[PDB]
């Protein structure tokens, strides 16, 4: 997909549906789901999806299909000379977002630096002695059981909800009033 | 001066007047000769650059000038990428101009194909791999021979001239006549 184009990507940290992956370029081919079926509504569309594979399986083989294909086109074959003219903008952008303390972002630039210019199959091997820093290192060792528990309390924990709620009522308007009902409405 | 500046002088053969060097950048200052002195008319011109040289020496020692410096300066950064796209048109140029059987000059490409993009202090030792062979080879050997004839046969070589002439009588207009007269003349 590209260095500019994947560099605010993967490193940004945040995800995309699979509405803009056709215009970044990573899946191709849209398919939208199913509702109603002789199966119920759900199961079908995980069933559906094995006989579109199917239908550009056959395809592939004897090749009636191509696994060939405007911004990124203008940077395709161009960079001789602007090379650190790219990454260094990107190297003072991670410490003006974040500050410098963050040892662990700028550790995945160095593959992205070397991997172009260098051995990309002899770079398949560096970060073997990088990965190996970065998680038996002092910055994200408990951040492991800050995931742990970002997933262990979005959890119900108290028995079975009984009688569920579906009206509120939100006694004075102002910050807090529009504002959780800002999140509590959608 | 640069790579497409003098790669059609370096291996073209030819010679340059003085004139051209200033704007080709080689030679940057000029100087006209004099005529009568109270020396004799030519003596004095190669005792005048001793003082020009010396009048221009005492300022670089203590900096007053700078040895610092529009078709090179296109080029003067920009090779990333149309590396090949320009010693391959010279690769197909030299066996368009003459034949390929001259393994004579496309050997002094090879220096200025790997000076580009390698190392240049390191580059300072192919050429000693590569001169002792196209010297001692089968191409230019008897070249050095044809050098020494060349010399041999620009000279009087029957005693001193006597009674020079200063007229000429070419009977017949044509081809040859007027075509002598026009080397005959200037």
């Amino acid at each position: 997909v590209g260095v500019p184009a994947a560099l605010d990507m993967m490193l940004t940290g945040r995800s995309i549906r699979a509405d803009r992956a056709k215009k970044m370029g990573l899946v191709d081919q849209l398919v939208e789901p199913l509702g109603p079926g002789l199966k119920p509504p759900e199961e079908r569309t995980i069933e559906y999806l094995e006989e579109v594979a199917i239908t550009f399986a056959k395809g592939l083989a004897d090749k009636k299909i191509s696994p060939k294909r405007e911004k990124l086109t203008a940077y395709a074959m161009t960079i001789p000379f602007v090379r650190q003219q790219v990454y260094k903008k990107v190297e003072e952008k991670v410490r003006k977002q974040t500050k410098g303390l963050y040892p662990a972002p700028l550790k995945i630039i160095d593959v992205v630096k070397t991997g172009i210019e260098q051995g990309s199959d002899a770079g398949y091997l560096c970060e073997s002695q990088k990965f190996g820093e970065l998680v038996m290192t002092k910055e994200s060792k408990a951040l492991m059981g800050l995931y742990h528990g970002q997933v262990l309390c979005k959890k119900n924990k108290f028995g079975a909800p009984q009688k569920d709620v579906k009206h509120l009522a939100i006694l004075g308007a102002g910050l807090m009033g529009a504002g959780i009902a800002q999140v509590s409405v959608d």
